[PDB]
């Protein structure tokens, strides 16, 4: 908290002033144009890339490693062939152009010095709660530093950063010095909880590209929450068993109940291919439309997972604090307002789908083929 703490916000702070709805309903819309993707491997990434195919007219740079694979161009038609059924072969080469680098090398970003790009969408990031060691701060800091110098090379590409949540961490630390604190889209620092190192991190990479719009840069934060299958079908992650959130779940399910505390909580189901929409619409808005909240806002309760999940027969059970609390030994979040973003996004034509109960067993149903549950 020296780094964090001992810096003037005065700057940054008088920007996100700017991110009002009146300056939205104003304001003078960006165009996409060619995009330069990062994390277009990691699940949010690869859905963006299939966005941008199915609805926008440009090219997509995306910068990835060839791997243990020949070249990166191969590696990348592994990864969308994974995910989508559709063949998209024909494209590399003329809409998805495959880029060699790594987003903590700068020197890998000079290649992209005669190529035509207008806007910057990094979704690479370390998403590990836990590590004992500093890269996550490569990726999550420098990656994006290195990011924002290649878009200063210009006068005319936007960046695109995807950020968290949860860097509206808890209540202040400091009430003294932050009264009537709001939590909202044109907040970033209150003394908040970073002890965390991704929550850190993540915080760290929104200075730094906020830093960068008071120095000119066009900039856009778009803050998503939980990351959950697609829609459409269900599909999730191809590394599926990473997900915390979906662990809780799968303990719940084996320990077969939960206290009350646990049904009530209630949680954003963020299905990936309408945050990938949702990035791509509000990437396009007017420059002092600067931080977003892009998270399903019609919540579901714990209440509403298990009702689903029982429709398989696991007889998942509300127990006691009691109860619970025995079956176990035996083996601020509504404060933060999304409001804004959710009225934009309305205005460009988006609505989050309900998370309802045909579309939970389209999520379990997924789950179930690699025995999640079994």
């Amino acid at each position: 908290d020296d780094i964090i703490k001992n810096y003037n916000y005065g700057e940054i702070n008088e920007l996100l002033q700017e991110n009002t709805w009146e300056n939205f309903f104003d304001g003078e819309n960006l165009e996409l144009g060619n995009v330069l993707l990062t994390g277009a491997t990691g699940f949010l990434g690869i859905h963006i890339l299939y966005e941008f195919i199915k609805s926008e007219e440009g090219k997509i740079y995306c910068m990835l490693r060839k791997g243990k694979f020949d070249s990166c161009q191969e590696r990348l038609i592994d990864v969308m062939n994974d995910y989508f059924d559709e063949d998209f072969t024909d494209l590399v080469g003329s809409r998805i152009i495959p880029i060699e680098g790594d987003i903590t090398e700068i020197d890998d970003f000079k290649q992209l010095e005669d190529e035509p790009i207008d806007t910057v969408i990094n979704s690479a990031a370390l998403v590990k709660h836990y590590t004992a060691d500093d890269y996550i701060f490569r990726v999550n800091v420098d990656g994006v530093i290195n990011g924002l110098k290649f878009a200063q090379t210009r006068n005319n590409i936007k960046y695109v950063q995807i950020s968290t949540i949860s860097v509206l961490s808890s209540y202040s630390l400091n009430e003294e010095a932050y009264p009537n604190q709001e939590y909202d889209e044109r907040t970033l620092y209150y003394e908040q909880d970073l002890e965390n190192k991704y929550v850190c991190s993540k915080f760290l990479a929104e200075r730094a590209v906020l830093q960068a719009a008071t120095k000119g840069l066009p900039v856009k934060i778009i803050r998503v929450g939980n990351l959950m299958s697609r829609y459409s079908d269900g599909v999730f992650q191809k590394n599926y068993d990473t997900n915390a959130f979906l662990n809780n779940i799968k303990t719940i399910k084996k320990l077969g109940a939960m206290n009350p505390a646990m049904a009530s909580e209630k949680v954003d189901m963020s299905q990936i291919d309408y945050v990938a929409k949702g990035i791509l619409a509000l990437s396009k808005t007017p420059e002092k439309s600067r931080v977003f909240h892009c998270m399903n806002n019609h919540y579901i309760s714990h209440r509403d997972i298990v009702d689903a999940l029982n429709t398989y027969g696991y007889g998942i059970e509300e127990v006691d604090f009691e109860e619970f609390k025995q079956i176990y030994e035996q083996n601020f979040e509504e404060n933060v307002e999304i409001e804004q973003t959710v009225d934009i996004l309305h205005s460009l034509g988006f609505d989050w789908p309900e998370a309802d109960e045909e579309y939970l067993k389209r999520l379990f149903d997924y789950l179930n083929k690699f025995d999640y549950f079994e």
